[PDB]
């Protein structure tokens, strides 16, 4: 049930007991968000905090491109891609699996926007790879 | 598909390629998560996230209720109850809906064992808000 937000008279600084408080609500919304299949339309801001995170990593990278030999730039820029390809992908099958969102695909579609998710974190680690390889290469320094 | 951690030639403390890598990759784990239904396996493990969580506010309220006047004692020590009571019934539900794995009564016990866990977070801050009114009570100094 609904309650006004917690007295505003006592001072929190060192409150352990809101802190707890705080603490094991999150754990419950946590549990519940975890055994519960999230609802089609939670899909968008979701899929926003994964587009926010690659970008984030993409402009990473464009500022470590120019730091490294020139012989490594192909295969990163090529990883790179890979990403914006496996989004394309998410992004689409997100926007199919809320199409059909009564019909007999929406778990087909939704499971294909998780195979795609799925790729874009394994691309990542392999991008991680590719330019720690570029790094010690660039080691090649006597 | 699998590969060996991160080359270890590298120092991390900077590298805010492996750190957005991190992001992105926790990112969507995080929305793996959210969007798939949690197997009941995965249920004892969380489970154990919350029953930890509210011993420690237990304990933390057990520290506080000696420095609070008498006549705020019995209500705060029956909110305390009334949370053990929920986690009772949270840890009931989930076992029964582990029991009935795949039977008609999965899905039901499933939403029960999330009724307990709502109804631990709504009495969590009622304990709250019992606890401040003793607070402001006590400081009834001059
Ligand atoms: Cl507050
Ligand atoms: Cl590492």
């Amino acid at each position: 049930e609904i309650s006004p937000p917690p007295t505003a008279n006592l001072d929190r600084s060192n409150d352990k007991v809101y802190e707890n408080v705080t603490g094991l609500v999150k754990a419950v919304i946590e549990m519940s968000s975890k055994i519960q299949p999230a609802p089609p339309e939670e899909y968008v801001p979701m899929v926003k905090e994964v587009g926010l995170a690659l970008r984030t990593l993409l402009a990473t990278v464009d500022e470590t491109i120019p730091l490294l030999p020139a012989s490594t730039h192909r295969e990163i820029e090529m990883a790179q891609k890979l990403l914006n390809s496996d989004l394309g992908e998410l992004i689409n099958k997100m926007k199919l699996a809320q199409q059909y969102v009564m019909t007999s695909l929406q778990q087909e579609y939704k499971k294909q926007m998780l195979t795609a998710a799925h790729a874009l974190a394994v691309d990542a680690k392999n991008l991680l790879d590719v330019i720690d390889q570029a790094r010690l290469k660039m080691l090649g320094q006597t």
